[PDB]
């Protein structure tokens, strides 16, 4: 029956998410092939063709950095919708109360975005806006602080990640494992979470057995990965409240400060 889990769990991930790491490979390998944006002129340039609303204000357009901000945050908007329709293929999830499903959603969903987003990285820079721009990695390092220290931590991460060359049937494995977290503050259930957790990690551990005969190491790897990502979640958590106390211009979207309230 696990081998037949881990091929529901893939099939979730390949309908509900819009990017995955074939797709990703694809476009990054070289109809529509995606506009490079390296400076200032080629970010003003994808902005008018890809997201012209937010630049159609003449005078009153924000700055560049809060721009890019912007769109950072949107991304990760229409990630937790992809997350929170996946997670209903996880063994459990929809059987648990309500509100413990907005606590593991919560909790969970930007361990799973930094995770993920190491699948449109390379050492050079990043696919955005659903795989119809390549930002390189040296612009976003160029910018003012404090927005020039969003991306890089998460580059550094997803190099490291990169290279265990996981595929989608790993990737989506590792999400539903991520959410099925028993330890996060405010659950009611906290027992069937455990269960719901051991269950999807032996999948988990079993798949990679299988998929990954070659490193022996590779589940604990990918224990140790997600703490590193709690970490960074936490950090990133950290200097999105500098940007909410000194960036007046930088709107923080409705549904992600839910997630940020009484996270760190
Ligand atoms: C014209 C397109 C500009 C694109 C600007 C960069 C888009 C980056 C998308 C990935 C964001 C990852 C970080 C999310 C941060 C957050 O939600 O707090």
């Amino acid at each position: 029956d696990l081998k037949s889990l881990a091929k529901r769990i893939y099939e979730a991930y390949l309908k509900n998410f819009n990017m995955n790491k074939v797709k990703a490979r694809v476009i990054l390998s070289g109809n529509n092939p995606p506009f490079v944006i390296h400076d200032m002129e080629t970010l003003c340039m994808a902005e008018k063709t890809l997201v012209a609303k937010l630049v159609a204000n003449g005078i009153q357009n924000k700055e560049a950095e809060v721009r890019i901000f912007h769109c950072c945050q949107c991304t990760s908007v229409e990630t937790v919708t992809e997350l929170t329709e996946f997670a209903k293929a996880i063994p459990g999830f929809a059987n648990l109360d309500l509100n413990d499903q907005v606590t593991l959603l919560k909790y969970g969903v930007y361990e799973a975005i930094f995770a993920m987003l190491s699948s449109v990285m390379n050492k050079d820079g990043m696919l955005v806006a659903y795989g119809n721009g390549f930002i390189t990695r040296e612009f976003l390092k160029s910018l003012r602080k404090p927005f020039c220290d969003i991306m890089e931590p998460k580059f550094d991460f997803a190099m490291k990640f990169n290279a265990l060359e996981l595929d989608d049937s790993d990737i989506s494995l590792f999400v539903a494992a991520i959410i099925c977290c028993g330890d996060r503050p405010g659950l009611l259930n906290v027992g069937h979470i455990e269960k719901m957790q051991e269950g999807i990690v032996h999948v988990l551990r079993l798949h990679l057995q299988s998929n990954h005969p070659d490193d022996i190491f590779l589940f604990p790897k990918l224990l140790q990965k997600m703490a590193d990502l709690r970490q960074l979640v936490t950090e990133h958590a950290q200097l999105v409240q500098i940007i909410k106390k000194t960036e007046s211009d930088a709107a923080l979207h409705p549904l992600l400060q839910e997630i940020y309230r009484d996270m760190y």
